[PDB]
């Protein structure tokens, strides 16, 4: 009855809050219990009672809406609607013996062992007491005294198992009397004893499992410390072993019972009283297994596995009295625990210093649910570690994640009935490694942490340490006073020096701003507000440009000094004036070529003189110039040029009729001066350099002058170039550091040495040219310069070379090293950062010399006038350390897109802070505020310094005719290769029609197998033990249902079949090596007695089969040259069978296979005439797509994860109107049937006829059933106009893709991989296409 029912209720909550039970009875139907002082460890006990009661709810159903009408409401369902939890207990358990660990002592226990992933360290708690004087023997007395008291404060622990002892070898107290030494000595001794025993891994191997102590202070002060292995005990329960330590030592009389429920006898009735509810638990964590999050992506110092015997720093704030009852009531205001209040604020700390905002963190729950209340006096571990995976929403207030992470939590708590560790144990066997290193334990008991019979005894917690092992920062919670002590725990030397204190300071100023703000204000924290100081500095770098028209200066330079080098080129050179007037002689002809201001021109030229005098021509003329290589290839050229809007090209060709109108720059030179160039607006269109683009469709990086001249002042004016200086611009102009070398270096009259097209790559001619030049400034990818610097020094002298600049991809640490020795005196090497997108470059790292910490080149202090902002994903800053998105902005950014508005908008952003880039690169600034860039996250690659996008390489193979998709990747080996992987479209089909006479086989064959396999099992059976389970329970029933029952015939079947009695002793002899010799399964592929294609190839007639597949070869009666390829060659067993007739004449034979091993094995006994070709890591190498007139499937089609993967590799290894031959099982043979089994791989594979005919006609072959039928069917099948081949595919890439950027080695799957997102396995790939360059 529902009002009886709210009396219940009343009763229950007037105890578990204290407050009086007509008070209780007064609030509303509606009116919020956590909004009263209800918390979880209350609401657990409520719901304990509630289950006790038999009126089963789970936590989270009375937690998700926790207020009387609510519950109310769901109870008038649970007590006739909800399940009884009535279990029958093991009301005893024998209390001396070695009885199972709970869940989380079990994480504790094999934490402690050395090798675990930051293990080696107790679990421990330690804390720290102060007092004047107290009494070594009352506390020698107190310290057994509770020992003997509560049972498992003696608990020895061995091998995963634990055994409270009668009483422990080993001493409960350290008395440590220093009264004698002077105090600096004292003081110094406890850091040392201190330094010890709160690191200590506590004796639990012979019981002590907690240790009080004291040193006596000879300043008169006794410092009682206790330290207490946490394997013991719950912090609830060690609060308990306090207030007993505290009576004990105050009047130990006032102990009252040694309390009764031994925890053997709570472990095992907790255990099965969770039961259901842990398999319940179990199927909500299998459906979330692979999709946890992981760890809380933090920044690391050193990686976890790689500290070998971690110390705990405790950081700690008290906050006070004060603030907590300012957190108390905006959390009864809003509706939330107050340890979802710090649990929130915690997790949102760790998501904003995290790469992440999806993690898990270990949050141990109090679990001190048993029925006789006594419970809430046993000093057991009823911890209770509950795997909160949080996933902090982004821009939103405090108050909305808040009650978010409670629901969350809450909504969590029930699914801890499965503990986090047979979570993490089941990823771990699930190949998910996942981990929850972050602890957060909420220990808000409003009596205090240290209770009242301890505090009157001595002080109130003067300090403490957690030793959590697997756990990179322990964060309690603490009432200290009636304040919170917050604390972290976090692992000395694990995360950078600076790091936990700062994070902590952030917690303790978002916990601050919690009391003393209303929860609407957001949630995203500030930075640390000296980390936002430091970076608005270096962000804050002031213009250091001029905005200008980005040629001006180099006109003003011509004017200045008109017969000056401006160009150095093949051993002849040009002046400034000379530059300036074929430049302003193209202008004119390009105005006369209805070329207008910020319209834009393609510039297409050779690298040369005739190239700068377009640009500055283009320029000059007012336009944007669109640079392209001379080598971009026409289909993509003609994508550009679409793209670009483009008014004009200058080629060398005159094309008045091309896409754009195209112009030959020795006509435009023929063209009347302008006598200056045309007045442009300093943000104008300058250039649109054509950066690669995923899409395929390539992208113009359209850069205002302004933009551009800002990127080139600031680093003009840190090169100091001067009229002395000598630039080798190795920079290809749609390369944009050329545009530097452009205007920069002739913007201050120094002067280009030119590199011709002839030596667009040569290293030898840059250095006959910087030797014969005498080059001071370089620029580059250091790819080129690294390129450069393989030359010896005696061959390539750079002592000329004044300053460097490295851009555009990744310094290699030692290049400094190599380049200080070979350039000049005051080597002034710039390593710079940043993209197209932003100006030539954004970030300027200066190295006289690498300091040893850095993992690579950073991006330094950007440069002046521009700026780095390194973000989450939702757009907010991270922190110092952390990895984020890194967004170039201020004045050097480019534009936009040149005509796509879209993808402008997803990368040039706008914010709060101004304009940024959103580059994709990811990042970090250091401590020291300075930005390591840590590579990208998406498909964008660096190719021999040029940028390439996966996207695009792919796109460019999916415009090939005949490519469903693609795949690329950067791949690894000292090449540096970009690789690429292909899945053909197959053109499919419906081709029911089918007129094989199955006729050729007869029963008694199957008999036959079914005899042999009583040869064979019924002697390998006399040795049984040889197998394993699984072979045994199928083998021992099979001796019957695959052998002989419904099956017989006379040892005739053997002579039958072909194979007799030296096959039979071969075959069981190379089954019981295949067991004994430990090479299982693979093993069984190796030998021809073994292998299911090799006994395919004779015992079910597939050697008949194989008499009509071996057929249709016609080479030598034709005369004439023959392509053929085996898919199915594992070690070539079955060609074995046919080899003199099948090796015809006039033959090309390749073996596949999908192994390295089995194919070697095959290469190893078959003729090496025959050609040999891997698929390593599953991947055909293109060089063979549409090469094969023939193809060949044998005896293992099933083996393929489907049909539809043999078959799709078939129909791209096939020439068009070239056929398939496949043979395969579709009947069982009895004895590929044994094989099976020794793969343990489903005979289920084996097809209907039909079935491989609807695949293969999806597979687009058309198809003819031949001979042989349902023991081995041979179809022929012939392919259609795939429109494949190795050279077609070149010559396609040739048409659409630069020669940076054509995968150098090239690929097909029948299938793309994906991984556990459903996206392709760029990874796996990348590693595939690596295993197969070998
Ligand atoms: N010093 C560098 N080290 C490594 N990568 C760089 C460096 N400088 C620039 N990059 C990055 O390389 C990426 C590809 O080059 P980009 O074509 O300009 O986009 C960009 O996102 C750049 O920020
Ligand atoms: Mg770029």
């Amino acid at each position: 009855s529902r009002t009886a029912l709210r009396d219940w209720l009343t009763e229950q909550l007037a105890d578990l809050l204290g407050e009086p039970l007509a008070d209780v009875r007064a609030l509303a139907d509606d009116d919020d219990l956590l909004g009263c002082g209800l918390d979880s460890i209350r609401l657990m006990y409520l719901q304990e009672r509630l289950r006790a009661r038999g009126s089963t709810l789970d936590f989270a159903q009375l937690a998700q809406r926790p207020c009387l009408g609510a519950w109310l409401d769901l109870l008038a369902c649970a007590d006739r609607l909800s399940a009884p939890a009535t279990v029958a207990l093991p009301t005893a358990q024998d209390r001396d013996q070695p009885f199972e660990l709970s869940s989380v002592q079990q994480a504790y226990w094999l934490g402690r062992g050395a090798g675990e992933v930051l293990g080696n360290v107790s679990c421990h708690a330690f804390l720290e007491f102060r007092t004047r004087d107290v009494d070594p023997q009352r506390l020698a007395a107190a310290a057994e005294c509770v020992r003997q008291r509560h049972p498992m404060l003696r608990a020895r622990f061995l091998d995963g198992r634990q055994q409270i002892l009668p009483t422990p070898p080993l001493s409960c107290f350290d008395l440590q009397d220093w009264r004698t030494l002077q105090v600096d000595e004292a003081e110094r001794d406890w850091q040392a004893l201190r330094d010890w025993r709160a690191h200590e891994c506590l004796a639990v191997e012979r019981g002590q499992v907690f240790l009080l102590g004291l040193v006596r202070m000879p300043g008169g002060e006794d410092r009682l410390w206790l330290s207490l292995d946490l394997l013991a005990a719950d912090v609830e329960s060690l609060r308990l072993l306090l207030a007993e330590l505290g009576v004990a030592y105050l009047a130990p009389e006032r102990l009252a019972e040694p309390p009764a429920l031994h925890f053997a006898d709570y472990l095992a009735h907790r255990a099965a009283q969770r039961a259901e509810a842990a398999a319940r638990a179990r199927d909500y964590w299998l459906e979330r297994l692979p999709r946890l999050p992981d760890a809380p992506a933090l920044p690391l110092a050193c990686a976890p596995e790689s500290i070998r015997q971690p110390r705990t720093r405790r950081l700690a704030f008290q906050l006070s009295a004060g603030e907590s009852r300012r957190l108390e009531r905006l959390a009864a205001q809003h509706g939330v625990t107050l340890s979802s209040v710090f649990g929130c604020a915690f997790a949102l700390v760790l998501a904003r210093w995290s790469e992440s905002a999806e993690f898990l963190l270990n949050v141990p729950l109090f679990d001190r649910h048993a029925d006789d209340p006594r419970i809430g006096e046993v000093i057991a571990d009823f911890t209770t570690l509950l795997l909160l995976e949080c996933r902090m929403q982004a821009g939103v207030s405090f108050a909305e994640a808040v009650k978010s992470f409670q629901r969350n939590l809450h909504g969590a708590i029930d699914h801890a009935a499965f503990p986090a560790l047979e979570v993490l144990r089941e990823a771990r066997r699930q190949g998910q490694p996942r981990s929850a290193p972050v602890v957060f334990a909420s220990n808000l008991g409003e009596e205090g942490f240290v209770p009242a019979a301890f505090r009157d005894a001595f002080g109130d917690l003067h300090d403490m340490l957690s030793q959590t092992p697997q756990v990179w920062l322990d964060h309690q919670l603490y009432r200290v006073g009636d304040g919170i002590l917050l604390a972290w725990d976090s692992v000395v030397g694990l995360f950078p020096e600076g790091l936990p204190e700062t994070m902590f300071e952030a917690y303790v100023g978002l916990l601050q701003r919690l009391c003393d703000s209303a929860w609407g204000q957001p949630a995203d924290l500030p930075l640390p507000w000296a980390q936002q100081a430091r970076r608005a500095l270096l962000n804050g770098q002031p213009a250091c440009a001029t905005a200008r028209t980005l040629h001006r200066d180099f006109f003003l330079r011509a004017a200045e000094a008109p017969d000056a080098d401006a160009l150095l080129y093949r051993d002849q050179r040009v002046t400034r004036g000379e530059l300036a007037e074929r430049a302003l002689r193209i202008a004119g002809g390009l105005r006369e070529a209805g070329v207008r201001p910020g319209d834009a021109v393609e510039v297409s030229l050779p690298r040369g003189p005739q190239q700068v005098a377009a640009v500055f021509g283009v320029l000059a003329a007012g336009a944007c110039y669109v640079p392209l290589d001379i080598d971009q290839p026409p289909a993509r050229r003609r994508l550009i040029e679409e793209a670009a809007g483009v008014c004009l090209a200058i080629t060398e060709e005159d094309d008045p009729q091309a896409l754009p109108p195209r112009l030959d720059v020795q006509r435009l030179l023929r063209g009347p001066a302008l006598a200056a160039p045309v007045p442009l607006a300093p943000q104008a269109s300058a250039y649109v350099i054509y950066t690669s683009g995923s899409t395929g469709v390539p992208k113009g990086v359209e850069v205002s002058h302004a933009a551009a001249i800002n990127t080139i002042d600031a680093l003009l004016d840190l090169l100091r170039v001067n009229a002395s200086d000598r630039l080798l611009a190795v920079s290809a102009l749609d390369f944009d550091l050329s545009v530097f070398d452009l205007f920069g270096g002739l913007g201050a009259g120094a002067s280009l040495v030119l590199p011709a097209q002839e030596q667009a790559r040569d290293a030898a001619a840059w250095a006959e040219a910087i030797q014969r030049h005498a080059v001071s400034l370089w620029n580059s990818a250091p790819a080129l310069l690294e390129m450069a610097l393989s030359l010896p020094a005696s061959q390539a002298d750079y002592r000329s070379l004044r300053a460097v600049l490295l851009s555009g991809d990744w310094v290699a640490l030692d290049l400094p090293g190599r380049l200080r020795p070979r350039c000049a005196e005051g080597c002034r090497l710039h390593v710079l950062g940043g993209a197209t997108e932003a100006g030539i470059w954004s970030n300027l790292q200066s190295v006289d010399t690498v300091p040893p910490h850095w993992r690579s080149i950073p991006y330094g202090r950007p440069l002046p006038g521009q700026a780095y902002r390194v973000v989450d994903t939702h757009g907010r800053d991270v922190p110092d350390l952390v990895v984020g998105e890194l967004w170039i902005g201020g004045a050097s950014l480019a534009r936009g897109y040149r005509n796509d508005p879209e993808l402008s908008a997803r990368r040039f952003v706008h914010d709060a802070q101004g304009r940024w880039y959103r580059t994709g690169d990811r990042g970090r600034y250091w401590g020291d505020g300075t930005l390591e860039f840590l590579g990208r996250v998406d498909q964008q690659v660096k190719v021999r310094g040029q940028r390439i996008e996966l996207g695009e390489v792919e796109a460019a193979l999916c415009a090939q005719a005949g490519v469903e998709s693609a795949c690329a990747a950067v791949l690894g080996g000292g090449v540096a290769s970009l690789g690429a992987v292909l899945v053909p479209r197959l053109a499919p089909r419906a081709e029911g029609s089918m007129d094989l006479p199955a006729a050729q086989p007869f029963a008694g064959l199957a008999e036959a197998e079914a005899v042999l396999t009583r040869e064979i099992l019924g002697a390998l059976l006399e040795a049984p033990l040889e197998l394993d389970d699984g072979l045994r329970r199928r083998w021992l029933d099979w001796l019957a249902d695959s052998a002989a029952s419904a099956l017989p015939s006379l040892d005739e079947a053997l002579r039958r079949l072909g194979w007799q009695a030296a096959g039979l002793t071969a075959m069981g002899n190379a089954l019981r090596g295949l067991l004994a010799g430990e090479q299982a399964p693979a093993a069984l592929l190796l030998d021809p007695w073994l292998a299911p294609q090799a006994v395919a190839a004779r015992l079910p007639d597939g050697r008949e089969a194989l008499a009509r597949l071996l057929e249709a070869l016609p080479t030598p009666a034709a005369g004439e040259r023959l392509r053929v390829a085996v898919l199915d060659t594992r070690a070539g067993l079955w060609l074995d069978q046919g080899m003199a007739s099948l090796l015809r004449p006039g033959l090309e034979l390749t073996l596949f296979e999908r192994s390295r091993v089995l194919l070697d094995a095959a290469a190893t006994r078959l003729p090496e005439r025959i050609v040999v070709q891997a698929l390593d890591d599953g991947l055909l190498p293109a060089e063979h797509l549409g090469r094969y007139d023939r193809v060949i499937s044998f005896a293992a089609l099933h083996a393929y994860e489907a049909s539809r993967e043999g078959l799709a590799l078939a129909a791209a290894l096939l020439r068009p109107q070239g056929r398939l031959l496949l043979v395969d099982l579709l009947c069982e043979s009895p004895l590929a049937l044994l094989g099976a089994a020794l793969l343990d791989d489903r005979p289920l594979r084996l097809a209907e006829l039909p079935s491989l005919l609807a695949d293969l006609a999806a597979a687009g072959l058309a198809p003819r059933c031949l001979w042989r039928s349902e023991r081995i069917a041979l179809v022929e099948a012939l392919a259609p106009g795939l429109g494949l081949d190795a050279a077609a595919l070149q010559a396609g890439l040739e048409q659409r893709l630069p020669q940076a950027m054509r995968p150098e080695r090239l690929w097909c799957l029948p299938s793309l991989p994906l991984n556990g997102n459903g996206k392709v396995d760029r990874r796996r790939l990348a590693e595939s296409m690596t295993r197969a360059l070998g």
